[PDB]
């Protein structure tokens, strides 16, 4: 009914690295590909826990359904600033992947948040540094350059041009050929490494990007063994107004049915410049009805909401409790797309979009059934036999701690009732991904800890059915 | 050399209403066409003083560099809410134009902003409401439905569409036709009016517009006797971020010279959610390259700017003495545009750009030589045997008093030498539209009143070279 654990990524013990030289692992995302392939993706987090530092983007592939798994592969992995003064903070900054395979084209990706140089999201500027910018229809990135006020831009083969327009002699690498693509944004003058467009201290070159948040994507033609190059999707999808754009890690979907059938949904959530992390965190999906190669933002939870009878958008809200932040998406078989939204009303929030996730009912659904201690989640849709069902888990709690296998029934009428409630690992409980594996098994990866461990393992077990009856 | 002031716009007295019915005119705007006539344009306030209530835009034509004016045109007169329990507040508002004339196609623009009923920019909505939403290539303007969440559309023809894209019966007046415009917005359902997309209280029909900021233009190709109806212009300029944008009332420009000749630049200023009106106003312009065709928004003054050692930007600014809101602005025969620009240091600052308007300079320039009391001014280029020159009005203090005219050299590096400081209007002086009118003689029109007037009448005088020159 239950497997033992078997830890995926190992953290250190007792504040130190472990035989890798990492400190600690986070962020699991578990998918089972066409192959049959289990792939665990997750944060190599080298010198600490925290959302900054030295990260890498990883994944390790098993063939035998969780039994084994094989060398870490390294999706991406940005070079740190040699010469920061703090090392904790002194590495251009990847965190926090959505796994998924588009079930046509066989492709997988991995979407995950970016920072330049600095502590992480804590790292962005105080007012706002434009990104990007919009030439005669091309949108490009922008570099600001030391003692200059004005947006030079990165453009085709990476030759960097004037504010006003001409080319120079700077070139940054943006076809990274480098093991984890740890050359790309280096800056070059001709012939010579200058230094690295994601370096905002202590810069050996004249050139730096936005101190802003962004979102890249990479993919995986031959069942995660390799991938490519990181993809930077933010333009496409972040609106002038928003502050902190990432994803909710963890696993997106396809929608299997309706109208939008073949759309890839990313959970993602946003904060604005009004009230950033104290009160604007607001859960949405991006998508692509383009298997992948251009993307869309959706709009909020949030956007036009009623709360306590006044209206709110993501864009201008302040208000701690309206709060949504990372979450996990299900479409039922009747089309609608459910969103299970991490919060602060210590209970499940779901919403509900019935367009493939583009806009959202009024109303955002509380069960009490299921308590949420302000913490990661994951949800999928499962069949048995043939009634229709959602698997969610989390932590017990009262803290971060106990988690749990809650199963709903997913009624004729969309409404979820809540049946089950199955604790999967006792003691330390954070994030978790879950996943459908056949035959009335399913995988969950999810952090804890034990015997001194650093923030987190990450460790995998299997259930049936029998568990979740339990 | 200072002709005596002729009134063209008169206020009523004491707090009534005019002989018109008229308590209030503001927002003065001149403009010396091609065939040599002048339009002075205005806010006809008719129930009180305030940025808001029941406004006409207005013109009139003279025909004889000042001497006779004509008949009121009226460009724009959105009808009243007549539910509306507090008529004060009970009318969408349009108010503060600024004119241009393109020198190529003959074409007269009047842009000015434009509220649905309530209290002008107090009446906007403390979260964001959407006010356009892009559907298949097409941006299309949202309207809202008591007690539903979701965005229906006014497509072709104005008929309604549901948030689901459904065609419904109901149709919006997108051409208007009563004078003056006063049926936009009208909500009809078959051949009945229902009511009005921009009232906003005690509603008759079950839609509205975003409760937001919007600027409108209306065009003229006759020398201002007729106008075209409104163009809603606002998606092509305003960024999701943006509060309010509105104009720097007066005159804009066309640049005469350099890479960008041909460019029409309106004065406009922004506020941002972060601390709107208390500390972040900031001016920029918009421009067009196609005759008005197609607009822009430059960046902010305030955009990627150095303030007491830190960086700022528009849209995140909260910075009180860093704002900069209405502005009139100047382009130099080097090419450079200069925007001078309301603000709170006491004396003018003065932006440059060397990209014809899109991106600014660094440094705010500042001259103790011109008073600035937090007031809209009003600068044109000059050209005398043949040096060049600014002239620039605005009220020399210590409140919104004693109206002057400023004459600054303009130096090859584009630096102002301020020469000469004369006053044209003792007592009140408020918004004022300076233009050329040729020998050189100059116009301008201001703000002004005297003998219980209420806020404002709006006078003309002209003045000469030697008025310009005097010690
Ligand atoms: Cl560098
Ligand atoms: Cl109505």
């Amino acid at each position: 009914a239950l497997t033992e654990k078997t830890d995926i990524f190992e953290s250190g013990r007792n504040g130190n690295p472990n035989k890798d030289g990492i400190k600690s692992y986070r962020i699991p995302a578990l998918l089972k590909t066409d192959k049959g392939t289990l792939i665990a993706g997750a944060d190599e987090r080298r010198l600490h826990s925290s959302d900054w530092g030295d990260i890498g983007m990883v994944i390790r592939r098993s063939e035998d359904n969780g039994k084994t798994w094989g060398d870490r592969v390294t999706i991406t992995n940005l070079r740190d600033n040699p010469k920061a003064s703090d090392p904790s903070i002194g590495s251009p900054v990847n965190i926090d992947m959505v796994l998924v395979q588009d079930p046509e084209t066989k492709r997988i990706f991995s979407i995950y948040d970016m920072f330049p140089e600095g502590k992480g999201i804590f790292g962005m500027s105080s007012q706002k540094e434009e990104a990007y910018k919009k030439i005669d229809g091309k949108t490009y990135q922008i570099l600001y350059r030391e003692g200059e006020k004005g947006a030079y831009t990165i453009r085709e083969n990476g030759t960097v041009y004037t504010p006003d327009g001409k080319a120079t002699d700077y070139r940054v690498v943006v076809d990274p050929v480098k093991p984890a693509y740890s050359d790309k944004g280096d800056l070059y003058k001709g012939d010579q490494l200058l230094g690295n467009i994601y370096f905002t201290t202590n810069k050996t070159s004249p050139f730096r990007i936005a101190k802003d948040s962004y979102l890249w994507m990479s993919y995986s033609d031959d069942d995660g063994k390799t991938w490519s190059a990181p993809q930077d999707i933010t333009p496409m999808v972040k609106a002038d107004w928003m502050k902190f754009l990432g994803v909710g890690p963890g696993t997106g979907i396809v929608l299997r049915n309706g109208p939008h059938k073949g759309r890839i949904l990313i959970p993602v959530y946003t904060t604005n410049n009004v009230s950033h992390l104290d009160g604007s965190q607001s859960s949405r999906v991006i998508y692509s009805d383009d298997h992948g190669k251009t993307w869309h933002a959706g709009e909020a939870v949030n956007d036009n909401r009623q709360v306590d009878g006044q209206k709110i958008h993501s864009s201008t809200m302040n208000n701690r409790r309206a709060q949504n932040t990372e979450s996990t998406v299900v479409q039922l078989n009747n089309g609608d797309v459910k969103l299970f939204m991490r919060g602060l009303t210590g209970d499940l929030q779901v919403a509900t979009s019935k367009d493939g996730g583009v806009t959202w009912e009024k109303d955002i659904k509380r069960y009490p059934q299921v308590k949420d201690v302000y913490v990661q989640m994951s949800a999928i849709h499962t069949m048995h036999e043939g009634k229709e069902y959602i698997i969610l888990s989390n932590a017990g709690g009262p803290k971060r701690e106990n988690g749990m296998v809650h199963l709903a029934r997913v009624e004729e009428n969309g409404e979820l009732t809540w049946l089950k409630h199955n604790p999967i690992q006792k003691g330390e409980f954070a994030y978790n991904s879950l996943q459908e594996l056949g035959n009335g098994e399913y995988g969950i990866l999810y952090e804890h800890t034990e015997k001194g461990q650093n923030a987190y393992t990450l460790s995998f077990r299997k259930f049936n059915w029998e568990f979740l009856s339990k």
